[PDB]
């Protein structure tokens, strides 16, 4: 589903051409849990931004579900992200004055404006909140009234919202504790294995990378090696 | 307040190095209404992104209130945008499930978390809504219940919110009609002239550019010329 061919991403700081991704080659299978491991600076997040269609590779070529995103105009690019990708992050990113169920409704508003009813949005939003294994009785609560763990479960239901086959997570458990951090992981595993979601998680903590079928070790902008752990 | 020195912004599309801003030099005085005029492609918005601290110049140097933003880490960069800049755009950008007054509270939440009270946020939010000349009786309304004009008045109160000396507008009246489009302009004029705000507006419609003390004509990434219209 996600595919890369000779991607490079440079950052011109003037006289300093810095390379974040160098001649990187990858191919993520549909419904495959993959993890990008590396220290701060490896180029992990840069890659999560390109695959997420948040950025353009200074070379190479990105394929999302076999579709070359490179030349797509911003409008078309936004159609990709909103339909083909589900985002999650370390920084929860919830709106402070919206109920857990409202934060899940937003993406659905932006995709289906004027098509779906308030009743249908409230329903889908809950299905995704229930799917993200957050008790229904916590739907009406706002951000600061939920455990940091419950908060990530909201970012997850919001990402699952418009039903994207892809889910990218950037150091999702960085903000949590080992115990709840594992539940979230066990949750991405659930989605991938059962629901069939193509999960790609970026991390520096190897313990998280182990939930992936394969870890892709990234070093100073380049892929040092790959590690297959399961599907033999 | 805003200052540029030999800024260039290139976009590597691979074998194609495209230039959006080429060796551009500018200096906006404090409390000065300036307009960047140009056809779609001039490089206007690119410049609005750099001045807004949304992007980094591939060369040159940006000064916001005399402070060089170039080397600032993302955290420090965010402190700049949230404290020194007030954004507005053609695309209103309001959250659909939040009341006009709530959309104005958000920036204040993000800057003053845990410091200010619900009562103080509700007050400042209204002051800015009243300043943006939107009747107080429209505070409790949500987006789709306000005239497109009332909606821009919300983006304006939200921008004025954390009290930024700067206000950048990107084709603010593009989405409106001539009549209400002029009221919004007359409103930025109000802020600049009375309140003392440094207003910089990016546009392709010359009729809007005329509210500026000087128009900066931009052509294919370069400043073709400048036009002083008032302070002689
Ligand atoms: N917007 C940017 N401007 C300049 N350099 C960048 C930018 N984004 C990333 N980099 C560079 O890319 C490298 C790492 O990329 P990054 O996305 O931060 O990955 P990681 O999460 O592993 O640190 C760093 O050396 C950094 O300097
Ligand atoms: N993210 C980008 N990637 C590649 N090219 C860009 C990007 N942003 C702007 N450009 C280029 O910059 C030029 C105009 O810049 P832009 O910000 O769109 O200004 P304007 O509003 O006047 O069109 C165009 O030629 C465009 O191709
Ligand atoms: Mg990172
Ligand atoms: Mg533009």
């Amino acid at each position: 589903m996600i595919k890369l061919k000779n991607v490079t991403k440079t950052y011109k700081m003037g006289e300093e051409i810095i390379y974040a991704l160098k001649n990187v080659n990858l191919n993520i299978k549909e419904g495959e849990f993959v993890s990008i491991m590396g220290p701060s600076g490896s180029g992990k997040s840069t890659m999560l931004n390109i695959i997420g269609c948040l950025d353009k590779p200074t070379e190479g070529e990105v394929y999302i579900d076999n579709i070359k995103t490179n030349d797509l105009d911003d409008d078309e690019l936004t159609k990709i992200r909103r339909d083909k990708i589900g985002f999650v992050f370390q920084q929860f990113n919830l709106i402070p004055l919206l109920t857990a169920l409202e934060n899940v409704e937003l993406p659905l508003i932006f995709k289906y404006r004027g098509a779906m009813s308030g009743e249908e949005r409230r329903k889908r939003a809950l299905e995704c909140l229930k799917m993200a294994e957050l008790e229904e009785r916590f739907a009406n609560h706002k951000p600061n009234q939920l455990s940091g763990g419950q908060q990530q479960r909201v970012a997850i239901a919001r990402a699952l919202a418009n039903n994207p086959p892809i889910i990218l997570a950037d150091e999702p458990t960085g903000a949590l504790d080992s115990k709840t951090g594992e539940k979230i992981m066990q949750l991405l595993k659930k989605l991938n294995e059962e629901d069939g979601k193509t999960v790609v998680v970026v991390t520096h903590d190897i313990n998280v990378a182990r939930f992936g079928e394969r870890i892709i070790y990234l070093k100073d902008g380049e892929v040092e090696r790959e590690e297959k752990l399961r599907g033999f």
